[PDB]
């Protein structure tokens, strides 16, 4: 029965997405919410679940009512309370954030990096999310991504301490200093052709991001896409590359860096209201071109425009406007949800234009359908 709810919990999770796994999630809360006894490994596999989807609802709900049963002790269960912060942290109802502290602070005052940067995380929020008004936060922040970085030193909390220097006015060490640490920290990890997780390379593109370093930047943004990365994830390096951003002090490639730092930032966004898309047209060669589209309120017809940002091949034809009567259709891929076919006339290929989620390529696909209508 345990077994039963841990594997199908398992399968969910890599059979569904979206709001088909929300669903599947429901009936599998029917049965854990009848079970004889509830452990803790059905519940980290349910948080974990509901995190795929951002349900961060759902997490605190659960661990509240935990909470409640007398017979679980989530003191004893630090995972679980973890993960109910982290839940509670991106809620951020009345409350929540001050409840994550007072979870978080007394389980850390040997502690490792993930605690110490969880906190870090939810001042470095509070920063944010008071539109840099906040700067009580941002030096608390500071402080507890320092002592992570201090007592275990990892590019995380480094990239985080540096930012939330680089915010509080730091020409300068600590900075410097951080800058030696992180430049041999990116050695130790070797070259980002090797670097496979997505958590590896997600801190691989904030040091470089950090270190200025161009080429770094776009390679391993590009590979971030190309992993399918989770969006709680992608999530807490955006936020540290905004900060980063609007406290820092061209380049022949800073037209592919905007195009990157504008497609992993539109990533985040849930609500799509976008004027124009950063999308990925993946040509015949097997390489995504880094490219615009937009759908114009033109007079007489509307029309689709597409562009390629910065082609290395500066020669033939980087940029098209079709009217509507021009468009065949459009179809989303059956295999890569990320990506819409789009069909047009007196041209034998198509475009298959790879978008930065999900509901922005469906966005597309119903817009373009309405034009051809």
């Amino acid at each position: 029965f345990r077994e039963s709810i841990l594997n199908d919990i398992r399968k969910a999770r890599n059979l569904y997405t979206g709001k088909e796994l929300a669903a599947e999630l429901a009936r599998i809360r029917q049965r854990v919410d009848n079970i004889e006894v509830l452990t803790a490994d059905i519940v980290i596999n349910l948080l974990l679940s509901y995190r795929d989807i951002q349900d961060y609802d759902s997490i605190v709900k659960l661990v509240e009512t935990l909470e409640k049963l007398p017979t679980f002790d989530l003191a004893s269960h630090h995972h679980v309370k973890f993960h109910y912060a982290f839940a509670l942290n991106r809620r951020n109802l009345p409350g929540d954030r001050a409840k994550a502290l007072d979870i978080m602070i007394p389980m850390v005052q040997q502690v490792a990096s993930d605690m110490y940067c969880l906190v870090g995380r939810i001042y470095k929020d509070m920063f944010l999310d008071s539109n840099f008004t906040d700067t009580e936060s941002r030096d608390h922040g500071a402080s507890w991504f320092k002592k992570a970085f201090e007592s275990e030193p990892t590019l995380q909390s480094g990239i985080n301490y540096a930012v939330l220097l680089l915010a509080a006015g730091h020409s300068s060490f600590e900075l410097r200093k951080v800058g030696v640490k992180l430049s041999s920290l990116l050695g130790k990890k070797g070259n980002l052709e090797k670097l496979q997780s997505y958590w590896e390379v997600g801190f691989f593109l904030g040091a470089s991001v950090l270190a200025n370093d161009h080429m770094r930047v776009i390679q391993a943004s590009e590979k971030l896409f190309k992993l399918k990365t989770p969006a709680w994830y992608l999530k807490s390096i955006v936020e540290t590359i905004l900060i980063y951003k609007h406290f820092v002090k061209p380049v022949a490639k800073q037209e592919l860096v905007d195009f990157w730092m504008d497609f992993l930032v539109e990533a985040t966004k849930t609500d799509v209201t976008v004027v124009r898309f950063p999308v990925l047209i993946l040509e015949p060669t097997k390489i995504y071109q880094p490219s615009y589209l937009s759908i114009n309120n033109e007079v007489e017809e509307k029309t689709i425009s597409i562009w390629h940002v910065l082609p290395d091949d500066k020669k033939g034809i980087h940029e098209w406007n079709f009217s509507a009567s021009s468009v065949r259709g459009v179809s989303i891929s059956k295999f890569e949800e990320r990506c819409c076919f789009l069909y047009v006339l007196h041209n034998s290929d198509d475009f298959q234009i790879y978008f930065c989620t999900e509901l922005h390529c469906k966005k597309f696909f119903e817009m373009v359908n309405t034009i051809t209508e």
